[PDB]
């Protein structure tokens, strides 16, 4: 009845709540890994207590998370959470079988695997420069590495029946003003050309490359810049990444997305929130991701962009983490579907910026918490602040064994 | 409907979070609405966008009056020197007193109204160098200190009166266009000047004075005289107010940091909330993330009485009265907002912590039946409750507005 | 002797200033005419003395200006420029012959010419929409416009034998929050493919599209955003015109040549002085100023990059304004030229960051006026403030009679 | 070589600029060069990046040395309480005394250098939660309270032994890395910790006190107990100096604008300036807009005795010693173009209306012959004459910072 009464609200305006539910349910998150074990990672190598320690702890996290969150969902994985077997394999000779655990647990809980090479904490990555390295050897051995990380991607997709996104981010760049921009850029360019040489097909692996404006060490330059990867994308048919830390004090994604999608078809978005750097703080249901919301439902595009989280807050309960951070996309998601767009286009079409104005202001204090709970009952999760208890009670019983 | 309103009682009963209380307390908290949105700044001196601006005194109060109809509970309205009632007699802005806003005291009286007041220091002969109470030749400064002194004048004339006190605003034009190269002297005489408007002591029950910062407006980008700084430490070393502006900051420099701070020292600040969108632009202030970080440092640090809430925004590309029922309602609703936080649960966590609990908690609140108290209130208020406020707008506009 | 003086110290370098000079010589600047009657114009329908108000007195003031400012330019000139007879001709009908004494002037002074087609002031201007307005018989008028505008073009780099670059700016967007933001910009793309369609020889003429962030009544979202241009300008073989007062806090054009250059070949700028909004201030002799110029030189594009200038400062002297802009972004240019370049690629190379950081950081003290003023000898301009006493010379017998 | 100076001498001699004048009292102005950077943070309590950095209190003191050889003038040397000389004893903070920086004393007194003084309040089990005069527990308030007072002790200390006042600055990273529920009672306690620190009464001529905020810090992204308002509100109340640090603020907001206000209120003035990019990075000071924008300021402004210029920089990744002269020598370059600007006709100029000269010649002033009067300087005060102290550099590198 709660519902019932809220639904009404929402029809008067010819909201079909029901059919937006039923998109949404549809609609798959992309969770990194990252979070928890705190970008830690297998490979041989005063924060909240009992992160993860293995994969088989990992995966039981992930799990726990997952059932915390409604809808059926995707592992963002990383290069460095390979099951080597206690054997230490180098990056440039990693392959499908170092990933075959992961692929079959996530068959298993019917999910998608996305990848990401690792170009980041490693001997030949310590001079801040990697696929832009003016050393052959580093270069080479950093393209061989996503090369290898492009057919992970193809075995996922394969096994997975469902595409991978492998998305090629580097931390390329320069501390100090650089005296020179333009040949770390062509080294990058060439580089790249290289790892997407051979062809696989777009059933099985897709291929993403992602900007940073600045980083930590990386503070005057970064190679892959926005304008760089934006061009570049653009003449090689690739996906574009953004991330919503990547960018300039003030700038915005939700602005980028509708530009973006008039000329390259799909859409890769990592959002995380930035406190004044790519902080990685756990995403909230703020108005800039209302707005990416909005656009993404608005465009007809909830096929189009490939929703990701990226996040890493090692302060607060990893599991908390996950599910803070993917609840709060869906709601937003859940938001954007309950609006009324038809009447807002054409209040704008016709000059009536007046009503624009007072009906977006208006659904901001709708029901979404009658509809939003509505969901989350029929999708089997708990419904307001309910998933506390669950993870208190596992951080008690296992969380805090380790 | 009252279900509504019920079920949502218990979800929030459910906290310690009292409805009713926060209710009542909403009732009487004043909200300042600026005069300058009726008639795109006009006034009524000497002296192609969207049609139907007010264009007399009666036009602007009757405008008023109606927004005032749309807007839950009872509030202030914010004169600005330029809309005084001379007869069709011009006085010279150092030259006005009481008897030119006697019929807007009478006006405000009737209505039960609280009244602000500003100095107008823009759009005149004497402004037209971008120097105002910082001008380098003594007889223009000494113009605008004779205004400021008969606007501190009118002020205690509008306490007095209404029995509750006028803050009285000071906001200058003063800067420069280009780089500076002295970026003192100026400064210098801005205080110089202060000091000569504040010289005679008016009681406080019924005039305050403020002084209002701007990083920059346009015509005047690369320096402005009444800066940041120059004016946090003017109102503590002369027992007088800030006036913050959401609009007069820096890229991603918010005002909600901002109140905590000075609580500590001043114990009363006044603020001025518009939206900007890349520069002062004075957009309709929207409920947002900032307007509620607002709402929560006010409620939360128990500071209802202790901030003087006004508005501060120019839309003439849409409707007027919309524009101020829209704005004024954001507010009141985000201070609903606040007022409905399990604020003794979220302090303790911090305090312990648990950081995890805060944020989810936060987080959670924000999809909490919101809508259904604040419909509820306003339809104790004898508002109209959600979007129909703008039936009665699209009447107004055809039956009077728009024979003008 | 001080320039003998001077010479040395950079020939200590490898340095050679006699050849710096040479290629400086020949590096054009596009001035606006926007600068000298406050972007009146012609069309039948406070600040500072002295505005030009005819096209005779603009034409003066243009070569005042040219007559203090060492070397050879261009001049950019805008559609509302148009010197019908008495007639009145509408936007859409402006032909050559509206331009012939502008062009027979510069034939005159030997000055390239470049255009824009003018999309503001004006009542097909006045929703704030223009390529992008909803009513098709208003894209229809703009459609014709910049075609009208492309033909005037190839008529200044045939009669000039110079390639004219026509830019095409538009102000469209709206001020406060869009309810759309796709459907705006699928109209611009439109809306410019109609406007492309016809081929004209790239030694006669040029394309170029401009971005902006917002602009007065243009605050929320703005229709030519950054991506959408430079996404069309790539698909379409087009230029990309940056303007540093067009973008983000704290963003900066220096950092996006480089990337720019690797995909494009050619590329356009205007300089303005941003002071907080695109506010059009006289460009000064700044960092970024600098920092673009080294980009140029470095990545060896004075001829792969337009340069040209756009402010509009009516608070001061207006042919000080011009003089004042165009010496700056040369004394950049020359700055540039003077640094010791393949020392600094290599320490960068090489990691040698500490070299890199100090001998920058030395050169700021390296003795340019010398070297400078020199130039302005050689090339018959007045040589430090002494351009001044023409400016107020021309501003007793000349402008403050108008 | 001797005429490329006079010919520059006469060029700015046409202006009435002095410059033998210029060099005479540039001579006197000092810097305060920060110890950190020589160690790498590192400092001497019991507890990739370019080798050779300084690892005893012989070592750092000699590599102190090896900078100022480089560096033209007479200056301070900005020290840390972690960097107290404890011969191998285990001194906790609330503990610190001045036997524990008597080397550091007599070192500076033979090579004439004031020293300046900060509190450690970071790399402590004390400090761990992120809080510290702010944090809820009271013992760790006390704790920290102590070792203020401590420092304000030892800096006291400093001034008499070193015959000019030693500045006592304190910074604490107290903050919280996600969004608060209460930004209000953690400024109480800072407020309440900073009266105690401060009841203990300390002899003026030996130590000033300062207070420095920031904006964020990793870890304190959302939140800082110092703001900015609330140290400029503190120190005005309660009679102390603001420090200001170039990287401690918002994108575009610049120190320039902030000196004129501040020198209006407060008569005397600490500056840190470090390089910002994107963040309090600590990078070396370089020769810019911002960095010219401040120099002119103090000299304009009659402030060469009322702003206290320090160095705050720590880039881990270049030549160590290469880092504190390039960073010196360019707030010295600074200062001394300020010192050659037609300061007089410019202020006429802009006294008068006319922006058009103001900004024609400033920029005009832009290419005069710095570099020639610069040189000379270096010369006159025995320091390597323009890029030749790289030379000097590698010569210590190689048989010195390498034999380590
Ligand atoms: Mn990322």
């Amino acid at each position: 009845s709660q519902f019932e009464r809220a639904k009404i609200e929402y029809g008067q305006w010819g909201i079909d709540v029901e059919e937006a539910l039923e998109r949404l349910k549809q609609v798959p998150i992309s969770i990194h890994c990252a979070q928890g074990d705190d970008v830690g990672g297998f490979e041989l190598s005063g924060d909240y207590p009992g992160k993860a320690t293995t994969p088989e702890e990992l995966r039981m996290d992930l799990e726990k998370a997952l059932s915390l969150i409604p809808g059926k969902h995707r592992v963002n994985l990383h290069a460095i959470y390979a099951e080597t077997d206690g054997k230490v394999v180098e990056r440039d000779q990693l392959e499908p079988r170092h990933f075959e655990k992961w692929v079959r647990w996530a068959k298993r809980h019917g999910l998608g695997l996305d990848f990401n090479p690792t170009l980041f904490s490693h001997e030949k990555a310590k001079d801040g420069l990697t696929l832009a390295h003016p050393d052959q050897a580093i270069r080479q051995f950093w393209i061989d590495h996503c090369i290898a990380s492009r057919k992970i991607g193809e075995y996922f997709g394969k096994e997975l029946e469902t595409p991978c996104l492998t998305n090629i981010w580097i931390p390329d760049g320069y501390k100090d003003t650089p005296s020179d921009r333009l040949t770390p850029r062509k080294r990058l360019k060439e580089s790249l050309d290289q790892i997407f040489a051979a062809e696989i097909n777009e059933a099985y692996n897709l291929d993403a490359v992602e900007s940073k404006l600045f980083g930590i060490g990386s503070e005057s330059y970064v190679v892959g810049s926005h304008e760089f990867y934006l061009s570049y994308a653009l003449k090689n048919d690739k996906l574009c990444l953004l991330d919503t830390g990547h960018y300039h004090p003030t700038e915005t994604v939700s602005n980028k997305i509708s530009a973006m999608l008039l000329f390259h078809d799909k859409l890769a978005l990592h959002v995380s929130r930035p406190v004044r750097w790519d902080s990685d703080h756990v995403v909230t249901f703020d108005d800039e991701l209302r707005e990416i919301a909005l656009e993404i439902v608005r465009n007809d595009a909830l096929d189009r962009v490939l929703i990701g989280l990226d996040f890493f807050d090692a302060s607060i309960n990893r599991i908390a983490a996950w599910t803070i951070g993917t609840r709060n996309v869906i709601k937003a998601l859940l938001f954007a579907m309950l609006i009324p767009h038809k009447q807002l286009k054409e209040w704008q079409e016709t000059g009536d910026y007046t009503r624009r104005l007072a009906v977006l202001e208006e659904f901001k204090t709708y029901p979404l918490g009658a509809i939003w709970n509505e969901y989350c009952e029929r999708m089997n999760v708990p419904i307001k602040e309910e998933w506390l208890k669950e993870i208190a009670i596992y951080e008690k019983e296992v969380l805090l064994q380790r």
